[PDB]
């Protein structure tokens, strides 16, 4: 997260870190057994780390649970990033309390102008590289479809939305991939892609979670 703030420990209780020997992506806990992330975050051998603040220090609220299964969206296209969503099942149920909690799925899509909270452990620099140990947060609005398409001609599908600031300086970034965009207590987006980070006229692009609620529910019900 570039141009954000330190969230505070366990203030974003649905945020997970996906670990394969190291943090590589975010995700969102949606029930005791299941995490939503980006399909571009797919790999084998994932350990889900819940209750994290400093990802390099054991601080006392962590739950580390290996994944039993990953399900990439049936129509994910890794070239275009259309349908950039994946579900991960935990081998055992997380213990839920106020520091580790699921986030609700949307019942309606969010509109441009809605304020959201984007979070993660990704790069905090727009030029060059610095990875935080503690969770970072950014408040940002959803942008209009027309501004999003104008920013990224030929690239924005109906399964994507832009959020952030056209002036630059405030965005998600590498290492935030897969993490949440939460608006009014609902998971509306997944950190998906963008051109660089925090660049002028190049806002973040996010998977439009509301389009996937049916798929998520049916997949959970049968897996
Ligand atoms: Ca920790």
């Amino acid at each position: 997260i570039v141009g954000g703030y330190t969230c505070g420990a366990n203030t974003v209780p649905y945020q997970v870190s996906l670990n394969s020997g190291y943090h590589f992506c975010g995700g969102s806990l949606i029930n005791s057994q299941w995490v939503v992330s980006a399909a571009h975050c797919y790999k084998s051998g994932i350990q889900v780390r819940l209750g994290e603040d400093n990802i390099n220090v054991v601080e006392g609220n962590e739950q580390f649970i290996s994944a039993s299964k990953s399900i990439v969206h049936p129509s994910y296209n890794s070239n275009t990033l259309n349908n950039d969503i994946m579900l991960i099942k935990l081998k055992s149920a997380a213990s839920l309390n106020s520091r580790v909690a699921s986030i609700s799925l949307p019942t309606s899509c969010a509109s441009a102008g809605t304020q959201c909270l984007i979070s993660g452990w990704g790069n905090t620099k727009s030029s060059g590289t610095s990875y935080p140990d503690v969770l970072k947060c950014l408040k940002a609005p959803i942008l209009s479809d027309s501004s999003c398409k104008s920013a990224y001609p030929g690239q924005i599908t109906s399964n994507m939305f832009c959020a952030g600031y056209l002036e630059g300086g405030k965005d998600s970034c590498q290492g935030d991939s897969g993490g949440p965009v939460v608006c009014s207590g609902k998971l509306q987006g997944i950190v998906s892609w963008g051109s660089g980070c925090a660049q002028k006229n190049k806002p973040g692009v996010y998977t439009k979670v509301c389009n996937y609620v049916s798929w998520i529910k049916q997949t959970i019900a049968s897996n």
